[PDB]
Parts: structure tokens; C-alpha cells; sequence
């Protein structure tokens, strides 16, 4: 039968994959990984396919490898699957050529996400999609959450009988991420419409030794063309078996489709060729116009490959005159997109009427593809005529763009209602969404949809939920801009954002804050919210949320106040119905610890209905008067561009607000100070010790340790109270703590670190901190930092040195960055950062926040992203051009030296040449020569003068998660450690792929909870550590914060001044970890992570054995017993033990066997004397010599491969035997 | 499964072109990078011959259990364990959940305790 | 001055890639093993570049080893090239479109092969550069030995004075492995040719941690669309 | 009467040196391609040369 | 009915022995993070590798398996880092069969490898 569910269209297509299919091979990428998830959710929960099966499913090491799986589980005879997107979909184009030329009926789920050129995107377009066309994959596009589930089925149908394997894709986020209430097959259903001749032929012309056959041979010219050509006649049929399963499943569902459907009027004269979700819009659109005359239309592609002209042309009507094709992608430097091109040589072949073509580009990484667009669109055929365009930006530089009125009329379908709700993270606002989306959508006959934009903040972030409920289907793939109903979760927004943009005329708005008298909200309410509430007559209503939750004993919760002021306002549904509805729910859902949580919340409802009412303004707000700009001063970049982003209006920055290639300059967090903590640190000086441990350990950068001489002092505030430093060092110099209180996250690790049992660091609510502490951070912030007075490699040195990676977007707590920022400490003005994707290239540079910075001579790391794949490659690449750019200054250096260039140029360059490759040397002679050759231009030494940025010995580090280095990047990692250059490797080890959301890695421990490791992991951690040792020439250890800051420093100077690769894990700590203290325990969970045998410490160092010392050591001691308590105070460990206790204990006993063991052999490890030596280089010289010179037989064969430009010399090809049975042969007949 | 190196490995190099083309081209480093050949074996098998003498073992299993069941990582936790991307959205995330914007369990519980009311 | 020659496309190329690069990151596949062997044998050599030096030349684990550390060295400021085919040149396809989004000069030399669908076929055919023709790379094609060494040298100076890089192709076996009498360039006219200031602001725009900047973000949909047609003038 | 426009610079494709290069008495041209796309309703280069033809409207 | 469905699969009656064969460059570098995956899933599959210390059928092309000294493409004056000890790394996992063989050395060895690892 026919089942409605409300659900988004990665869960749609995954429905239909699972029952389809025996085994998928698997790999997490935004925005696919939902479907992956859920496969493996329901192949635990015992969920069968069609075959009564439950799905086989592996997670790889990349989506190469599961591209490679997919294909060897299809040779031989399994009907596989896979889902992926974006970069992952490139890995996997080598096998689609192979999977699709043996022709095997392979079935891929793509969430069509934009390709990584100047920046990375995980948003919507089809340039992945399009990079695939050519691999002979035929290709069907879904436009809706609906059509998600019944192409993903046609597309499986079809793949079996047709052999010609599939990629079904939607949109990504804007389909896949989209909730709708849908219809779905049940899988008797399903497997109903199945070829069972041809699955049983799939199954006989399988890959099995009873019957082999050959795959895969290597072709020459006579006969590889043939080859390649015998395929075609499968590929003349799939449009009719396509054709053929969209009638039948048709059959079932009552939803037809055709290869090329149209829609619009029959008797149209502009006609728009789209695929995908914008053809929703479209179709909505035209709706609109058409009613009014508009004589309009629309082709929706839904076969991409192959192409059949002829059904295009069937969706055609002989009225267009004009016809524009959209891609959704941009390839740069070709004379069309894709879509339009294919469409171009239609209309050549027919050879006939020819009605004016134009090509557009539009929706590149989600940009909102809107009705006021369409409009434009349809504008520009009967107008301008303007060609190669592009919709949706302001192209000021190229003049590409069409004009967009945002006036245009809301085109929803009549009884819609549009409601939009601001929320701040962890609210609760986005759960409740989607529960009022279950409950409507299962109680009543309304169509509903719900979309949700997130923040690139980690912590703190705000939240924009977009939900639609009509009588009518709601095609409406775009953001809510015209709303019935609009919420403002976070008082704190109102005077930051325009909360209350495109709000229809009298449409509602519901506020939670205190500011529950007129004269409260006459003092907070920004004059331009009472004039937009005073000039539309809107129904206005405050509820301060948090005091009803603090009464009823929701703790301060808003989440259930806000639910009850949609259910009663919005008017979805009438008042009796929908608070009745609200309270069954709090029974379904809840009723789990109790009738006492089921009472708290019910009664929170009542109070809510009781005063939700509304709030009376005055008519002066028709006219309140405008404010002032206590604005801080900031840059020209965070004025007219960083600002404008983080307030929403990013959009409507033009293309000239850009540069070309992508970049951002370093430092823009300095001036967000966004002030999300609800705690922060208050310092206690009568308490401190001065030890700086806590400015080491802030995620954020958050705490400043001032060093001042008493006339710096002079110009500070009264409540700035400084300390007299303790210290030899220090002496006339006063010591202060400085909390940055709009910068703090709140989670507490420095007060939990904090030495003194009497904490010289006690948390705080902000407010009663700010007052205070934002100016005298702002005074303590132009005291100079005195980076001279005690050694930047020591504890309490490294934070009197400048932070140069400070206010990320990390969680709060986060275990990175503590990290990173102390490597910038000790080598930022000299680094070169190649970052993987991860966690940190996402709080490292979401766009427009940069957080690394330049200290303040203008130097800081110089930070990259490639990918996620090649981040230590990349770094090798940064090295190699060091290498040969600073190879080169040596040389000119060289021959100035043998020059008349003066006595002190040939001095500082001779220093230079002899410390070349020491930062300490290296910038002292550089520094004189910047000096002695300023304004230098001709001959040599204006070529030295010119590479003075070379002079100073540069630092290159790769930086990257544990996913990336002992999953997708390590066969990189490997080569690169391998090749014994001077590059520095820092794994932040988070034990999961912890940016995409909690993916086990095989750094994940065994029995830890992870998605693809459900039960409980059931191998142990990769040792990526003693696998690199196995070199001997590499440096490697292991480090972890929270048990010795001072082991992590000397690894940091140990590791980059090594001559050769280094290797550095760190232990990190998560959210995704379920840390049950809280984050602000990490430290601490670090220190037991040490203390507890978990994560032991050692240094591996080559250099010892050069000089036949045991270049291992080992810096943490004998297991403590306490990893049983360590495991359990974890929910990733604590989870399996509440749900499979049995399983738990075991699992926790094997760790600790685990890690007993591997403590014993780092013992031994330390205690050989059997040890590989170590040489840095030396020898080489000039000249080469090829393998097979003077050899005395052949050393190359008689094939293509091996022929090259010298060779065909005749010699002995070893088939008249060895050199002896020759000779004694010929003593035998000789004659 | 063989025996300590025999002392024949120049001979064994020699005895073929890959390594014995080197030493009639350059003749000083390709004789240090024979001995460092031999050292590098010499070096290995000690190492491999400690490891066929230690009594510290990875012990075995092949595998065993799991069943049907399953759990997501964030069931019950104390403190959120998804962030507030779209990256790590799911059709079942938006739970209200402490972010750790208020500081540890111990550092609310010792606040709620000098605040009251 | 100008010099005769007889010799492959393979050699006429590489004799201009050596010439016109500081860095070559390198992974052997046929038929365009040759120019990475010629390359690094003449490096091994004491052969100058265009600028004194030899070239600086590695060895990776694979072709996307090869293309991500070529995008390294661009974007550290050293004019890069790497040498590849087929299955080769699809493994760099994702950082080749980093190398062009991030409007970085470096050539690739392709001998056009086959690429393994019903058949592995070492032979030649543009099935492989066609393959990439959406990363946003030039591509200019020789059809003759002679052709080869003209354009490399065409494309290598339209990379540096453009920063829109190029895959200067050429087909495999049929050209690569063709020898023929032509005539070459001395490495001196080649060098005269080079726009200098284009190269000088090359080198300022690099990374560096004595004037840095932040490439490779990540980006809403806000800012993404904008961000992609910035590179429209340079184009 | 017969011809040939050998292609050179490939990407960017550029209309007007493919048109600057195209005898005006051509009344049929074949647009030969060394690959094959499955599926695809024409090869690379065939299909730039019909949206060359097609955007130039005559 | 279910005893055509289980004649229908005869040919899957008897267990299989899944090989993968490659040689070093294979092996050591290009599908060495694909080599390590696959081992570490403790699943039943048998890898061998022919190691010819060099990517032979390209044209002798140095690999991570090539050892000091060696002279091949790309060491063109003999190769300065030492061979990569693959068998070193993959029996830090504990779970996994390695075994290194020479049948000039002894037949007997090799079958034994063979039996066992199978
Ligand atoms: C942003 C994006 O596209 C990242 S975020 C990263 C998660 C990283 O895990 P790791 O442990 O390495 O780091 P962590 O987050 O610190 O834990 C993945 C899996 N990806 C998705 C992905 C998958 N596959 C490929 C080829 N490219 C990408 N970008
Ligand atoms: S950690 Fe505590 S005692 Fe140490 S400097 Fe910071 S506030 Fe003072
Ligand atoms: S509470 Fe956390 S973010 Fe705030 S200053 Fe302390 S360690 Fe830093
Ligand atoms: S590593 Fe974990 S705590 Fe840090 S930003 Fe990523 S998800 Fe948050
Ligand atoms: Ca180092
Ligand atoms: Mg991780
Ligand atoms: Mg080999």
C-alpha cells in the first residue's frame, strides 16, 4: 500500500535504497550522510529489504573505496548502493566509468552540492552532478521531497532490467534537508515492480568460480573502439524502461511522470527549461501568471542521461518563441552550461523551426532561486533578451545579472500560511518545529513544510526555521519572505537583526523577553520595530518564557511556551483542536521519567494560553524616533563586508565586493564580540598565582594575561587592579588576568583548571561581569605584550606571547583549539598551516569570520584549505616550493659573494648562507640584510632584496582530524612522512569524523558509541603512531593538554626543530565525546585520559639514535586503574552500558586489556637497545644513471609501456637461459 | 621462518644491475649506501628477532555478539553533542540541551548555591 | 637562437615544461612517463631552468597526491607543472578545480589517453582531458610534435601573464611517441618571453607568513554565487 | 571544395575565432570527437560548435 | 517454492576464497589507505603482494618498497630513503594474518604462508 509520513527527502530516498538494494558501501559527506545513517539505523532496528534481508553495510576509508567496494559487490552479483555528493562524487568518477561499462546495474543517491574552487560550499547546485555526465551513468533528477522517494525507485527498477547503472540526485539541503508530508510505498510494493528475469540474469552473469569469465582485460588499438561501442544498445533502450517504471509505479501511486514533463500554458510563448527544485518555484510561478494571461510555460527535465531529443521536443508546445534553459552550475571558459548546450544540439538536429535560446545560471551553492527570480526570468524573454545571465546576485563587474524586484506578490496557493521563528542554538526552537510539523501534518488534511537555516557558528548560533501549512501542495522551494506569522525566540535579536522583514500587514509576531510593562519595552524595543508593528498593525505579543518555565519548574526552558504561542496564534488550527492536539502529544512523546515532567510541561501550556495575550502599543509608535551609533571602530573590511554578512545581508553584496580568487585577510573576529556566554570567569586576584595556566588552556582566547611597568598602568580604569609579578624576571612589572567577556564561550575549563584550592577564577553570569570587563579589555588591549621577558617555549612565556588564532567559531569547550593556539604562539609569524576539511578549517575559516590574525609587526600564519584528502600534500607542496625558492636565494647569495658587493652585504650574507635553515640565525642575518639592501633594484642584489620575505626559515605544518589522517588522507600522510622533508604534522584526534557529525574513524577506540559503530566499535584504534615509528627516520609523539602542558611544549620545539618529518597526535575532546560534567571538565578528562593508561605519552626522536641513544621515550607512566571511571564518565562509552549492558562490560574490560597491553610494549620499546640509526641526508651530487645501463641481459620488455625515446638496443631477453647453461651449451657443441 | 644475515648482501647486491650501476657511476656514495643496506637488515632482523621473543601479545578474537540494536551517541547525554550547523542536522535533532555556555555541572550547581533566591 | 631536432612530443614538451618550472610533482602513468623520467633525469643533471636553477622535482603515492602538492607549491609562489594521463589526470580533477577557483598559473602536459571503462586501453584519445573540462582549466591542444613543443610554451606563458592555469594536451602514443625532425627554442628566448612583473606579482599575491592571507573558506549561500563569478575578468 | 578548422585553444571556447575561422560558402561541416559521452545527445565538441551556431542566429 | 531458491543458488554453495593481487606500487603507495581499510575491517579476504620493488610494468619507476641505494626512475642516483616496512605497520593492527615469503628460499614456507593465511 500507500503510507503518508512527514519526512525530508534524504529520508524519502533512503526508504526506497534500503529496500532496494543488499549491501551499500558508505562515506559521510554533508548533506548525504542522513541516508547512510539511517540505513544503518534501520538495518540494526531489523528493517528488511526486499529480499527479507537486512542491508550489509561497511563504511570506507573514502568514496573511492566505496566506489571500488559498490563495484566489486556488483561483479559479483549483489544489488548494491551507495549515497554521496560534492567531492565525494568526484573520487567516485574513475569507477562509474568502469561500473557503467560493465554495465551493471548500480544505483547512486547524490545530494547535488556545489564543487570547492575559490571557497568550499556544502550547499546545492549541480556542478558535482555535471562533473559526472560523461562517466555513461544515466541520470535522473528528482525536484521535491515527493519525487525524491518515487525516482529513487524508478531509478533501482530501471538499473536492474536496463543494466545501465543510475545516479538518482535532488538538491542539496534544499531537497534533501526540506521536510514535507509525502506518500511512500511499502517495499511489497516495491518488490512487486522488480524484473525477476532480469535480476536472475544479473545474478547468472555474475563474477563466480564454478562459471568465471574475465573483466577488465587491457585493449589495443584493433579492437578497444568495438569495445566500447558493443554497449549501445542498452543504451537505446533505458528511455523506454524508464519511461516504462514511471507508468508503473504510476500505477500505484497515482503521481505520472515523463522523461520531459510540461506544464503552464498550452499555448505558451516563453518557455523556461529547468531540473530540479527549482521547478517547484517555477511551476508555482506560473500558476500565479498564467491565471492573469501570461502566456508561459515550463519543461521539466527529469532523464538528464540519456537524452532523448524527441521527448523533449514531445514537451514542447509549438508556440515557444522564445525558451530559456537555466543550469545550476558554472563552468568557466565553456561557450554554454550543460543543459543548455544539450538543448542547443536539439534544436540543430531537428533542423528546423528555431525559437530563441538563452542560457542562464542561477542557485550556485543554495543562493535563493525565489518567485521575484522567476519573474525575472520570464521578464527578460518578452524584454532585453539578454543572454548567458545569471539570477539572484548583482553582478557589478561582469554586468551578467538580470534585475530582480523583491516587490514582486507572494505566489503561495490560497490558505497558505508562512511563519518564521528565530531561534538561538539548543533553544529547543527547531525540535518543537518539527514536532508541530509531525502533529499538524498527522491530525489534519494540510499539506506541510519546514526548512531550516543554520549558522556557520558552532556554539551560540542563531537559527531561522521556514515553515509552510496549506490546503494546496506546497511547491515553495525558497525561504519564507512574505510571513502570517513571525517569532522572536531571543529577545537579545531584536536590536541585531531585521526580525520582522517582508511580515505581511497585520500578520503576528510573538516575542519572548522580561519586558512585560510599556515602559520596559519602550527602552528595548529598537524605534524601528514599534514603527514596523505601529504601520502594519501587527498582533503584537510578549511572553517572558523564561518566567513561566522558572515557575512551573521547567527549569527557565522556553521551548513549550513558544510551542503553545504557535499553536494558539498562528491559526493553522483553530484554538480548541490545536491546544487539544499540543497536550495529547505531551503525553505521546515524554511520560518517560514520570508523570511529574508530563505535568511540569502541561501546566506550562496553560499558563502560556493564559498569557498569550496581546501586547498594547501606543499609536506613537507610528513615528518613534531613530537612535544613535555607539558603534566601536572597527575596519573598512568588517565595516562593508564582514558586518553586513554576519547581519544576514550577505546577499545583497554585489560580485565586486569579492576578490577573484577567494581570499579573506586574517583578523576579522577581532571586532565580532558576540557575548554568547551565559557564565564566564571573574578573576580573583587575592587568589592568583600568576601561573597563566588558564590563558593556556581557553578555547578561545578568551583570557589575556597582562604584563604592565606601572606608568603603562597610568591612563587605566579604577577597578583594573593589577598584582606585583612574582618572579626574578619580572619585578618592577604588575600582573593582571584580564577576562574577555564577549569573547569568552562559557565553558569553564579555566576555573576548573585553576590552581589554588581557594580559585583565584570563579564563574559568573556575564551581565554581572561586562560593565566591568569590556573596557578595561579594551585598555588591557593596547598594553603591549611583553614577549621578551621570559622564553616563549616555557609555561607561563608562551602566554606572554601574542595569540595569533583567537574568537573562532568552535564549540565551547572545543579540545582543538586550546592546541592550535598555543603552536601560534610559538611559530605563528613564520607558519605555513595546509588545513584538512574538518572541524578546524570550519571554526579555521567559515567566511567571513577569520580567526588566525598577524601579531603586530604584520606576520601570522599563512592558512590554506585544498581538501579533505590531500592536506598533508598540499603541505608538501608549500615545502617544495620553499625548498626550491629559497635554493634559489642561496645561489644568488652565492654568487654575490663572489661579486664587489660591499664587506657588510657579504657578511650578513655569508651568516645567511650558514644559518640558512635556523629560524634563530636565519632571521638575524636576514633582518641586516633588509636593513643593508633596502631600495635596492638592479642586478643581483636587487634580485636578494626582492626575496626578503624568503629569508627567514619558514615553518610549514599540516594540520587535520583524525578522519583525515588515518582514514581518506593517510595514504597522503604516509608518502609524505616518507619522504623525509622538514614538514610538521599536527592530528587533532577527536576519536571520530567529528565536523559531519559523530563518524567513526578507525581512530575510534573499541566499544565507543559512534554513528557506523552503533553497538559499540568492534575493532580497536588504529596505532597510526607505531606505524610511523616503523620509519625510524620520522619524529613522532603523542601529547594531551590537561595532563602536562609543559611535555606538550617541549614536543612542539622538538618536533619543528627536527630536520626531517614530524608526526604530533593530540588527545581532543568533543561535544560529540558526551562529556557528562561538561566541557569545561576537558582538561581534567585529558589529564585521566594520561593518568588512566587511555592515551599514553612518548617522543620518538631519530636524532638520539644518531648519536646510539634509544631514540624512544616514554613520558607518561603505568596505567592507574582509573579507565573504567574515565569510559564512564563519557555518554560515547555510558550509552552502550545503559543499552546492552552486557556487551558494555566486555567491550570496556577489552579496552582496558587494549591498552594494558600496549603500555607493556612501549615499555620494551624503551628499554631496547636494538634501535635504526639516523642521517639527516648527505651525498648525492651532480650527475644520473638509468637501472639498466651496462646491464648483461635486458631490463626492459618488448610492450608500449616501457618503450622510451632511447631505447630498442638489441640484448639478451633470457630465452636462450642463464649465463652459464649459454656458455656451457656452447662449450657442449662448439664445432 | 630464516636464520640471522649470512654476511653475503654485498654480494647479493652486486649480483645485480640496480645497485652494482650505481657503484661503477658513483663509487663513494654507493658503497656508504650498501653498508647502510646492511645495517638496515642488520638492524631489522634484531628487531624481529626481539618480537619473536616477547611474551607481550596482542591477544585474539575473531569476532562475537553485536545482534540487533542499536544506539545514537547522544541518547541521554548530559550536555548537547551535536553542534548548531547544518552539518550535523539530522530529522530527529533541535532538542533543547545545555551548550556549554554556563559553565561545568559543578560550576552551576556552586553558582545556583550562592544566588538562590 | 632556434635548434633541429629529432625527437618525440613527449621530449618537445618536456625540453619547455623543464625551461618555464621551479617545481614538478610527478607519478608515472603511459605514455606520458616519459616527460616526469626526461625531467627528472636532466634535474639530476645539473640542467638550468629559466631562472639558473634546477628543477626542484618529487615523486607522490598517486596522481592526487601529485595534483594536491602541485596546488601546495602554486599556491606557496613556485611555477609548478606535473605530466599525466587518463586515469592520472581524474585523480586530479578535484584539485583542479582549487588550482583554477584560486586563479593559480600552473600547466599541465597530458598525453591524451583512454580511460578504463568495458577495457583498460593505454591508448590514445580525449576521453581523459574531456573529462575535465569543467575544472575551470585553459586547454590547448598540439596536433603535430612540433605543435608540442610550440604550445607548451604558449600555454605556459598564457598561464603566468593569465593566472588562469592550462592543460596543453596532445595525443597518446599518436603524438607523445611520434618522433619527428623539428626544431626547438634555446631555454634564453624562451625566458625573454615571460611577462616579469606578472610573475613578480605572482610571487607577492603567494602565501606567506610575513604578509598572509586566509585562501580556501568556507561560505553560505550568501556570499558563494558572487564569490564564483569574481573570476569572470581574469577569464 | 573542402577544409579544415583545426582547434587549438580549446577552453575558453570562443565563438568568434571559430566563426573567424569558417568559410562563408560552407554548407556542410562535420564536427569529428576522439571520445564518447553514453548517453549524451552529442560529443564536447560538437555540441560547442552547435551552441556557436545557434547563438550567432543567422 | 523455497527449494528452487536454494537450487538456484548452488553456486553458491561451496565457501570462496576472495583474492587481491597487486603489486608494490600498488601496495605501498596509490592503494596503500585502501589496503590498510580493508584489512582493519577484520574481514576474510586474502591480499598478496608481488613485490618487484619498483612500478615494473610502467618502466622501473622507484615505489616506497624500492630500498636504499636501489637505482630506478625518480632514484636516478640511487634511492635515499630506506624501504617502507608495509608488513611492520599492518601487524600493529593484531587481528590480521601477515606473512612475508621467497620461494627460492623454501617451497615449503610458501605453502604453509598459503594454508595458514587462506
Ligand atoms: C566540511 C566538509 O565538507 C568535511 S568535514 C570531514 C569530517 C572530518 O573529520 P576529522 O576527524 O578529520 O576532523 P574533525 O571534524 O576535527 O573531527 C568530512 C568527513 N568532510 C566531508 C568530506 C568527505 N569526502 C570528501 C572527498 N571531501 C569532504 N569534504
Ligand atoms: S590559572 Fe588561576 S592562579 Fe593561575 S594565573 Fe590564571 S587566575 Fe591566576
Ligand atoms: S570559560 Fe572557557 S572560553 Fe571563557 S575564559 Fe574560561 S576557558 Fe576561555
Ligand atoms: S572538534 Fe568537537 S568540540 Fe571542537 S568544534 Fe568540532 S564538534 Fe565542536
Ligand atoms: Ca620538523
Ligand atoms: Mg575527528
Ligand atoms: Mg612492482
Amino acid at each position: 500500500g500507500k503510507k503518508m509520513m512527514t519526512t525530508d527527502g534524504n529520508t524519502a530516498t533512503a526508504h526506497v535504497a534500503y529496500a532496494m538494494s543488499e549491501v551499500a558501501a558508505i562515506y559521510p559527506i554533508t548533506p548525504s550522510s542522513t541516508m547512510g545513517e539511517e540505513a544503518d539505523d534501520w538495518a540494526a532496528q531489523g528493517r528488511k529489504n526486499i529480499f527479507g534481508q537486512t542491508l550489509t553495510i561497511r563504511e570506507m576509508q573514502s568514496e573511492a573505496g566505496a566506489a571500488g567496494a559498490v563495484h566489486g559487490a556488483l561483479a559479483a552479483g549483489a544489488l548494491t548502493t551507495t549515497f554521496t555528493a560534492s567531492q565525494g562524487l568526484l573520487l567516485m568518477i574513475p569507477n562509474m566509468y568502469k561500473i557503467s561499462g560493465e554495465l551493471l546495474p548500480g544505483v547512486f543517491h547524490v545530494t547535488a552540492r556545489a564543487i570547492a574552487a575559490h571557497a568550499l560550499s556544502i550547499f546545492g547546485d549541480h556542478q558535482d552532478i555535471y562533473a559526472a555526465r560523461q562517466t555513461g551513468f544515466a541520470m535522473l533528477a528528482s525536484s521535491s521531497v515527493q519525487e525524491a522517494h518515487d525516482m529513487a525507485l524508478v531509478a533501482h527498477l530501471a538499473a536492474i532490467e536496463s543494466n545501465v547503472p543510475f545516479m538518482h540526485f535532488f538538491d542539496g539541503f534544499r531537497t534533501s534537508h526540506e521536510i514535507q508530508k509525502i506518500e511512500v510505498l511499502d517495499y511489497a510494493d516495491m518488490a512487486s515492480l522488480v524484473n525477476q528475469k532480469a535480476l536472475a540474469e544479473f545474478r547468472a552473469k555474475s563474477m563466480n568460480p564454478e562459471h568465471p569469465h574475465v573483466r577488465g582485460t587491457a585493449q589495443n588499438p584493433d579492437i578497444y573502439f568495438q569495445g566500447r561501442e558493443a554497449a549501445n544498445p542498452y543504451y537505446l533502450k533505458v528511455p523506454g524502461i524508464v519511461a516504462e517504471y514511471m507508468q508503473k509505479v504510476a500505477s500505484l501511486t497515482g503521481r505520472s511522470y515523463k522523461l520531459f514533463d510540461y506544464v503552464g500554458a498550452p499555448d505558451a510563448e516563453r518557455v523556461i527549461v529547468s531540473m530540479g527544485s527549482s521547478c517547484e518555484t517555477i511551476e508555482e510561478v506560473i500558476n500565479h501568471l498564467a491565471a492573469k494571461g501570461e502566456k508561459i510555460g515550463l519543461i521539466k527535465v527529469r532523464l538528464y542521461r540519456p537524452f532523448v531529443s524527441e521527448a523533449f521536443f514531445a514537451a514542447l508546445p509549438a508556440s515557444a518563441k522564445v525558451i530559456t534553459v537555466l543550469d545550476r552550475t558554472k563552468e568557466p571558459g565553456a561557450p554554454g552550461d550543460p543543459l543548455y548546450l544539450d538543448v542547443c544540439s536539439a534544436f540543430v538536429e531537428r533542423g528546423e523551426a528555431m525559437p530563441k535560446i538563452l542560457a542562464g545560471r542561477y542557485g550556485l551553492g543554495s543562493k535563493e532561486f525565489s518567485p521575484a527570480m522567476v519573474k525575472s526570468v520570464y521578464d527578460n524573454m518578452s524584454g532585453a533578451k539578454k543572454n548567458h545571465f545569471t539570477v539572484g546576485i548583482e553582478d557589478d563587474v561582469t554586468g551578467t545579472s538580470l534585475p530582480v524586484d523583491n516587490a514582486f506578490a507572494d505566489t503561495t496557493p490560497k490558505g497558505t500560511i508562512q511563519c518564521q521563528f528565530w531561534g538561538l542554538g539548543a533553544d529547543g526552537t527547531v525540535g518543537a518545529n518539527k514536532q508541530a510539523i509531525k502533529i499538524i501534518g498527522d491530525n489534519t488534511d494540510l499539506f506541510a513544510q519546514g526548512y531550516f537555516s543554520y549558522d556557520s557558528k558552532k556554539s551560540g548560533g542563531i537559527t531561522i526555521s521556514h515553515l509552510r501549512f496549506g490546503e494546496k501542495p506546497i511547491q515553495s522551494t525558497y525561504l519564507v519572505n512574505r510571513a502570517d506569522y513571525v517569532a522572536c525566540h531571543n529577545p537579545a535579536y531584536v536590536g541585531i537583526y531585521d526580525i520582522l522583514e517582508g511580515i505581511k500587514d497585520g500578520g503576528t509576531f510573538v516575542l519572548n523577553s522580561p519586558w512585560s510593562s510599556l515602559e520596559d519595552m519602550d527602552k528595548h524595543l529598537p524605534s524601528g520595530i514599534k514603527r514596523t508593528i505601529a504601520n502594519k498593525k501587527l498582533k503584537f505579543y510578549n511572553i517572558d518564557a523564561v518566567k513561566i518555565a522558572t515557575d512551573v519548574g521547567l527549569g527557565g526552558r522556553i521551548n513549550m511556551i513558544m510551542q503553545t504561542a504557535f499553536f494558539k496564534l498562528a491559526g493553522v488550527l483553530p484554538f480548541e483542536k490545536a491546544v487539544d492536539l499540543l497536550k495529547k502529544s505531551i503525553h505521546k512523546a515524554y511520560g518517560k521519567k514520570g508523570e511529574k515532567i508530563v505535568k511540569m510541561n502541561t501546566d506550562a501550556v496553560d499558563q502560556a494560553v493564559t498569557s498569550l495575550q496581546e501586547f498594547k502599543y501606543p499609536d506613537s509608535w507610528k513615528d518613534a524616533p531613530a537612535e544613535t551609533k555607539a558603534e566601536p571602530m572597527t575596519n573598512e573590511f568588517f565595516k562593508n563586508v564582514v558586518k553586513p554578512i554576519l547581519t544576514q545581508q550577505g546577499d545583497k553584496l554585489p560580485v565586486s565586493a569579492f576578490e577573484a580568487d577567494g581570499r579573506f585577510p586574517l583578523g576579522t573576529s577581532q571586532f565580532e564580540k558576540r557575548g554568547v556566554a551565559i557564565n564566564v570567569p571573574q578573576w580573583v586576584p587575592e587568589n592568583c598565582i600568576q601561573c597563566n595556566q588558564c590563558a593556556f588552556v581557553c578555547p578561545h582566547s578568551a583570557i589575556l594575561p597582562v604584563l604592565a611597568k606601572e606608568e603603562e598602568l597610568v591612563g587605566a580604569p579604577a577597578n583594573f587592579t593589577a598584582l606585583e609579578a612574582k618572579g626574578k624576571e619580572l619585578k618592577g612589572y604588575k600582573f593582571r588576568i584580564q577576562i574577555n567577556t564577549l569573547d569568552c564561550m562559557g565553558c569553564g575549563n579555566c576555573a576548573d583548571i585553576c590552581p589554588p584550592k581557594e580559585k583565584a577564577l570563579v564563574m559568573q553570569p556575564l551581565d554581572t561581569q561586562r560593565d566591568a570587563q569590556v573596557p578595561n579589555l579594551e585598555y588591557a588591549a593596547r598594553i603591549p605584550v611583553k614577549s621578551e621577558v621570559l622564553p616563549r617555549d616555557s609555561l607561563k612565556g608562551s602566554q606572554f606571547q601574542e595569540p595569533l588564532m583567537e574568537f573562532s567559531g568552535a564549540c565551547s569547550g572545543c579540545g582543538e583549539t586550546p592546541y592550535v593556539r598555543v603552536i601560534t604562539q610559538l611559530f605563528g609569524e613564520r607558519m605555513f598551516i595546509a588545513n584538512a576539511t574538518g572541524c578546524s578549517s570550519i571554526w579555521g575559516a567559515s567566511a567571513p569570520s577569520m580567526p588566525y590574525k598577524t601579531n603586530r609587526l604584520g606576520q601570522g600564519p599563512a592558512w590554506g584549505n585544498s581538501l579533505f584528502e590531500d592536506a598533508a600534500e598540499y603541505g608538501f607542496g608549500m615545502n617544495m616550493s620553499m625548498f626550491a625558492r629559497r635554493t634559489h636565494l642561496a645561489d644568488l647569495a652565492a654568487k654575490a659573494l663572489e661579486s664587489d658587493a660591499s664587506g657588510d652585504v657579504k657578511e650578513a650574507l655569508q651568516g645567511w648562507l650558514a644559518g640558512k635553515n635556523d629560524p634563530i640565525k636565519s632571521k638575524e642575518y636576514g633582518d641586516k640584510l633588509k636593513k643593508l639592501l633596502a631600495g635596492q633594484k638592479d642586478g643581483l642584489l636587487g634580485q636578494i632584496a626582492a626575496m626578503s620575505d624568503l629569508y627567514t626559515k619558514k615553518s610549514v605544518w599540516i594540520f587535520g582530524g583524525d578522519g583525515w589522517a588515518y582514514d581518506i588522507g593517510y595514504g597522503g600522510l604516509d608518502h609524505v612522512l616518507a619522504s623525509g622533508e622538514d614538514v610538521n604534522v599536527f592530528v587533532m584526534d577527536t576519536e571520530v569524523y567529528s565536523n559531519t557529525g559523530g563518524q567513526s574513524s578507525k581512530a575510534t577506540p573499541t566499544g565507543a558509541v559512534a554513528k557506523f559503530a552503533a553497538a559499540g566499535k568492534r575493532t580497536g584504534k588504529k596505532d597510526l603512531a607505531r606505524m610511523v615509528m616503523t620509519y625510524g627516520y620520522v619524529y613522532v609523539a603523542t601529547v594531551s593538554m590537561g595532563y602536562s602542558k609543559q611535555q606538550f611544549l617541549k614536543v612542539l620545539k622538538e618536533a619543528e626543530s627536527f630536520p626531517g618529518p614530524s608526526l604530533v597526535i593530540a588527545y581532543a575532546t568533543c561535544i560529540n565525546q558526551g562529556l557528562r560534567k561538561g566541557m569545561g571538565k576537558s582538561q581534567d578528562v585529558m589529564n585521566t585520559a594520561v593518568k588512566s593508561g587511555y592515551w599514553p605519552l612518548f617522543r620518538y626522536d631519530p636524532r638520539l639514535a644518531a648519536q646510539g641513544k634509544n631514540p624512544f621515550q616514554l613520558d607518561s607512566k603505568a596505567p592507574d586503574g582509573s579507565v573504567e571511571e574515565f569510559l564512564m564518565a563519557q555518554n560515547r562509552f555510558a550509552v552502550l552500558d545503559r543499552s546492552f549492558p552486557e556487551d558494555a562490560k566486555r567491550l570496556r574490560a577489552q579496552v582496558a586489556h587494549e591498552l594494558d597491553v600496549r603500555f607493556k610494549e612501549l615499555e620494551h620499546m624503551a628499554a631496547t637497545n636494538i634501535f635504526e640509526s639516523f642521517a639527516p641526508a648527505g651525498g648525492k651530487a651532480d650527475g644520473s644513471v638509468d637501472f639498466g645501463e651496462g646491464a648483461e641481459f635486458c631490463t626492459r620488455d618488448d610492450t608500449p609501456m616501457m618503450a622510451r625515446p632511447d631505447s630498442g638496443e638489441a640484448c639478451d631477453q633470457n630465452r636462450a637461459g642463464t649465463s652459464e647453461q649459454q656458455g656451457d651449451l656452447s662449450k657442449r657443441t662448439k664445432k
